[PDB]
Formats: C-alpha cells, sequence, structure tokens
C-alpha cells in the first residue's frame, strides 16, 4: 500500500548532480503546523526540481511554529509559501501575512481535505483528476511521488525526463541527517481502501492509530510544496 519506493529516494538524492542540472525555477516553503503536543512542526523548500531544505520543529506552540516556518521561508527567499490550514492551522493566515509585510511572498492555505486542483482536467499521464484523486491530499502525494518515480527512472535506467518533472534532494543543503528522517516519513504514506475507486491516502491519525507510527510533517511539508500556487 506504500506509496514510494526508498529506491526511488536514494536515486533522487544529488539527481541534479549526477544527471548535470541545475535549480530552475521559484522558491516554493511550506509549513506543516501543529498545537503544542505530540506532533512536530514541518518544513521544507525548493527551488525549482531541486529540495534544499527540511527541517523539524520541536517544543513550540502553534504561533511559535508559525514564526519560526515564515523565518526560514524568507531566509530561503521563498517566492511561495503554502501551510497545512485543514484543522489547527486555519487561523494562521493574519500572523503569516504579517511576518511577509514588505516581502513579495505570496501566502496560500493548503487543504488536504478538499477537491483536487483542477478537478475536471483530463487525467494525463473521460478519465478526470477528480475521477482518479479523492482529495489535494491524495493528489498531491501523487505528484511527488510521480516526480520520484521519473527521477529514478532517469538515474537508474538511464530514461531521459526533463528535469521540470523530476525532483533531486540536495544533501548538503538538507543535510543526511533530516534527509533520513524524511525518508523514514515518505517510505510510510500509504494508500487507503476508497468505496468510490479513488486513490486516497491514510490520514496522520489513522497512520498513528491503526499501526502506531508518528505523524509524518516533515512528508506533509514537502508534499504541500509540490503545489506552486501562480
Ligand atoms: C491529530 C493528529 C494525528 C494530526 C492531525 C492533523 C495534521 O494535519 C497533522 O499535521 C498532524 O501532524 C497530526
Ligand atoms: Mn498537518
Ligand atoms: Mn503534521
Amino acid at each position: 500500500m506504500a506509496i514510494i519506493k526508498r529506491e526511488w529516494l536514494e536515486a533522487a538524492t544529488d539527481a541534479h548532480k549526477k544527471l548535470g542540472w541545475k535549480a530552475k525555477g521559484a522558491v516554493v516553503s511550506a509549513h506543516d503546523p501543529s498545537d503544542t503536543g505530540p506532533d512536530a512542526k514541518g518544513y521544507a523548500s525548493r527551488h525549482g526540481s531541486v529540495v534544499k531544505r527540511i527541517a523539524e520543529g520541536l517544543l513550540m506552540d502553534i504561533n511559535e511554529g508559525a514564526d519560526w516556518a515564515t523565518s526560514l521561508a524568507i531566509e530561503d527567499g521563498a517566492d511561495h509559501y503554502l501551510w497545512d490550514g485543514d484543522g489547527v492551522g486555519a487561523g494562521l493566515r493574519r500572523q503569516t501575512t504579517e511576518a511577509f509585510s514588505g516581502k513579495k511572498i505570496t501566502a496560500t492555505m493548503f487543504k488536504g481535505s478538499e477537491s483536487p486542483f483542477d478537478e475536471d482536467a483530463p487525467y494525463q499521464a473521460v478519465r478526470t483528476i477528480g475521477d482518479v484523486f479523492r482529495n489535494k491530499r491524495a493528489q498531491f502525494y501523487y505528484a511527488l511521488a510521480d516526480r520520484l518515480y521519473l527521477t529514478y527512472r532517469a538515474v537508474v535506467h538511464g530514461e531521459y525526463a526533463d528535469p521540470d518533472d523530476m525532483l533531486s534532494f540536495d544533501k548538503e543543503a538538507i543535510g543526511e541527517k533530516m534527509l533520513e528522517k524524511l525518508f523514514a516519513e515518505l517510505t510510510q504514506i500509504q494508500r487507503k481502501f476508497n468505496n468510490n475507486g479513488k486513490l486516497e491516502l491514510m490520514t496522520a491519525v489513522e497512520m498513528k492509530q491503526k499501526l502506531g507510527i508518528p505523524s509524518p510533517n516533515l512528508a506533509d511539508a514537502l508534499m504541500m510544496c509540490m503545489h506552486c500556487p501562480a
């Protein structure tokens, strides 16, 4: 039921260096907030197809967490910032826009439970995006998985892919310790049964309650930065 193979993640590590291409595009950052409790904060940032920061935030309340993440976005030179606005993050827009006052950074609330982005468009690579994915969480996790798989095929099987459709982890920038944390989370993201035959993923709650593993905050952050607002 897992959607991402560890082998793809290994291949994607420094893939831009292996295949000789450079990060090009917008810088997108995303934050997975949490209230004070067991669930850590997540932050991820990419420059185009190259992930450059993965960070985890401990011992913070929700507002401290948002301050931490917006500061990271600023440090990273983000053009776009997203955060998880389902549940506890629903009220964070005010603090977030305040943090970016005077800066050219857009802030977008990500709601993983909503219907997929552009749900009426034909599903590519009669059947629409909305027939395929239950919600945005599923849609953007599969976008991530698709990038990783294409990168794996390019790195390991020498199959050409446009760098725009790939994803590389900058190991030097991210750090080995945080990369290992991320990978342990990404390999636990799993499909759940859906009675309308759509792709749907286990929620953070189901993951910890049904099979006792910690919330994938770093993976959720990375997944949200797959969406580039405008
Ligand atoms: C209640 C728990 C498991 C939970 C719910 C929703 C989220 O968006 C989370 O990001 C999270 O880390 C934990
Ligand atoms: Mn969340
Ligand atoms: Mn979380």
